[PDB]
């Protein structure tokens, strides 16, 4: 099928997601409204349920809302089951509204609907082509004490009605009981409680597999993509193995959210994003753009540095979803703010890489703080507004303009509040034009595009002030003034000729799952793809068509691979790179070791003979280890993924800047499960 049809759940970047808090979008089913204090119909009080449901959802793809505006993907709330307890904190009363508290991840949110409502929603979603991304929050429960067993349902895990246990009284472990996080460090906030979330311990066998097995069920009901929570206080261990799950299962898009502050950088951010499996919320854009568009903190050139820096700090910027505002920053529209910077912010973001994300009610300019302030019924479903229009007429060159949706940026022109960037893919160009200054025109002289000579008219009809663009010879435009809050997108569109890779998903999978190859110029003749050098053809290419492929990985050893694809005249494309095909399916073991000393700046490693180990290399050894939560220095621990079934041998070794010491004595032996954890608990060989 084409990389832009709805079927396509592996990649997502010729969409645009409409993020949706379910409970404040439409309630289409008042009969499935909470009674009582866990309900407010007037959703004044934001902290409660105001009524919204997927049959809400349901009857605004119905009745043109969401399609008119050119939404391809929601993300709604996570579906399953949350508890019903009002927790009362400190006066105001609190409910489940946004699907976070968690107690059966095997049946739904009634709230939301019936599992019947479910699949209504992915299939009415379908039909209009919508992918539907769901939240899913592995990493707790819901409020717990374990001290008081009767505040809220004291974190109660069940699975499809049975319950496994609580919180007061886990004699088998299904949770962490090491106190709250302070969030100091990233293992603090691993194993400790967010706030008072009763955390689950992955490491505990069945919450391991019933969360792999919930997961599934959900894959198997049709979701085209995943929003995990917390991804930075889950072991990373786990989620690659989580992770794997998914992509050797139904691989279907999957990003999580790793918070990061204004001007926050993070290697551990961008290194979850290359070597987790699933890509993330890429905060580093919005924070950029709601400095440049919003707040003034920063210009253009920021705006450039950050567009520049990211196409080579994020092994896949074309996974990253990018926003302005989501649930967890007030919203950009402020109370005096003008509406062109909203306006402005969201051509910005529908027409840069990544696959954009568009939180409820922008189109109807909601402002509000911080949670919950953020999270308002949204007010009107008015199809007329300008941010509506901006986004009806931008939305659909995802899918049209492989530029947009693939392309790299270019900075053509740049001044401190004038941005012209070029977004091209194989002859496939779109050019945008942004001033920012809301009352400076500016003269924009001397800029050269790739585009054709010709008249391109602004997409966006002049709504933004933009205008046509008038390319001469060798893509030069002829000057032209910018006017004040200008903006215009002009775009060429051609075949590829050559094959050109822009998106493959899932990026790590064992051998034997089909990937899907995305881009353009493939042709309908089947060709070759290379992993490596190893040539994937004939019946191990499970599909082939201009814009997509769709090939079984082939039994290579596990590893990170490049592929390229050779079109059937042997034309290849360029390197897709950081591929990971899997030694197997994955189990996530702990690893454990005693009296492992470190000096300062030395910290314990874990290496072996799989590509999940590092392969014995140093440099790709697995940690540092843990050591202050679960087991405490010299004791070092971590949650590894590693392959499932099968004796690995490894070895540990400190490491402190540029000097390794491993264990002596012999190389270590596991045998992993086929499913479930296992710990391994040794003591340094000197
Ligand atoms: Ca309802
Ligand atoms: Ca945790």
């Amino acid at each position: 099928a084409p990389d832009t049809s709805v079927s396509n759940k592996q990649n997502f970047s010729t969409d645009v997601i409409y993020q949706i808090f379910t409970d404040r979008f439409s309630d289409g089913n008042p009969a499935n409204n909470p009674t009582g204090a866990a309900f407010d119909g007037s959703c004044t009080n934001l902290r409660l349920y105001c009524g919204g449901d997927w049959q809400g959802i349901i009857n605004k793809i119905n009745d043109g809302y969401l399609t008119g505006m050119g939404i391809t993907a929601i993300w709604i709330s996570q579906p399953v089951e949350n508890i019903y307890s009002v927790i009362n904190y400190s006066g105001v009363n609190n409910t489940a509204y946004h699907g976070y508290w968690a107690r059966d991840f095997k049946k739904t949110n009634p709230a939301y609907g019936t599992m019947q409502d479910f699949k209504n929603l992915i299939d009415t979603a379908h039909a209009h082509n919508i992918k539907v991304i769901i939240d899913f929050a592995p990493n707790h429960t819901s409020p717990a004490s374990s001290d008081d067993p009767s505040f809220a349902e004291n974190g109660r895990l069940y699975d499809n009605g049975n319950l496994l246990g609580g919180y007061t009284n886990d004699t088998q472990n299904l949770f962490h009981h090491y106190g709250g996080t302070d969030f100091s460090t990233i293992e603090n906030g691993i194993y400790k409680n967010l706030y008072d979330l009763a955390d689950l311990n992955h490491n505990n066998s069945s919450v391991d597999v019933y969360l792999k097995d919930a997961i599934k069920m959900w894959l198997d009901l049709g979701v085209d993509g995943i929003r995990v929570d917390a991804v930075k206080h889950m072991p990373f261990g786990w989620q690659k193995s989580f992770m794997a799950t998914i992509n050797n299962y139904k691989p279907v898009f999957t990003f999580g959210e790793w918070f990061l502050g204004v001007n926050e950088i993070s290697p551990e951010y961008h290194q979850f994003a290359n070597e987790s499996g699933m890509s993330l919320l890429d905060l580093r854009f919005a924070q950029k753009a709601r400095q440049v568009f919003r707040d003034n903190t920063d210009n253009m050139y920021g705006l450039k540095a950050m567009l520049e820096g990211s196409e080579v700090d994020y092994a896949q910027v074309n996974d990253q979803v990018t926003f302005i505002d989501n649930h967890d920053m007030e919203r950009f529209h402020t109370s005096n703010g003008d509406r062109r910077k909203l306006e402005q912010a969201l051509a910005f973001t529908l027409t840069s890489r990544g696959v954009p994300a568009i939180y409820y009610g922008s189109e109807q300019y909601m402002s509000g703080g911080n949670d919950p302030d953020n999270r308002a019924r949204l007010p009107s479903f008015s199809t007329t507004t300008t941010a509506y229009q901006v986004i009806q007429k931008l939305a659909p060159l995802r899918k049209s303009n492989p530029a947009i949706a693939y392309g790299s940026t270019h900075e053509r022109w740049i001044n401190n509040d004038v941005i012209i960037y070029e977004r091209k893919f194989g002859n496939n160009v779109a050019v945008v034009a942004i001033n920012r200054n809301m009352n400076t025109p500016a003269s924009i002289t001397g800029l050269v595009t790739s585009l054709p000579r010709g008249s391109y008219n602004d997409v966006l009809g002049g709504i933004l002030n933009g205008n046509t663009l008038t390319v001469g010879a060798g893509g030069a435009a002829s000057n032209f003034t910018l006017a004040p809050g200008g903006t215009a997108v002009w775009q060429y569109t051609t075949d590829a000729t050559t094959p050109i890779i822009g998106n493959v998903g899932p990026m790590m999978a064992k051998p034997g799952v089909t990937i899907t190859i995305d881009g353009r110029g493939f042709g309908s003749g089947k060709g070759t793809v290379y992993f490596g050098t190893t040539a994937v053809t004939g019946a191990d290419i499970v599909a082939w068509e201009d814009t997509q492929i769709q090939v079984k990985i082939p039994a290579v050893p596990g590893g990170i691979y490049d592929i390229r694809v050779a079109n059937a005249a042997g034309a290849a494309s360029n390197i897709y790179d950081n591929f990971e095909v899997l030694t197997g399916d994955q189990v996530t073991v702990r690893f454990v070791i005693n009296n492992a000393t470190t000096a300062l700046g030395q910290n314990v490693f874990l290496t072996g003979n799989v590509s999940e180990l590092g392969n014995w290399d140093p440099n790709n050894a697995i940690g540092p280890m843990y050591n202050q939560v679960v087991y405490q220095y010299p004791t070092w621990y971590y949650d590894v993924s590693v392959p499932a079934g099968q004796t690995i041998e490894f070895k540990f070794l400190k490491k402190q800047g540029s000097t390794v010491t491993w264990e002596g004595g012999a190389n270590r032996t596991f045998t992993t499960p086929t499913s479930g954890t296992a710990t391994v608990n040794v003591n340094w060989q000197p």
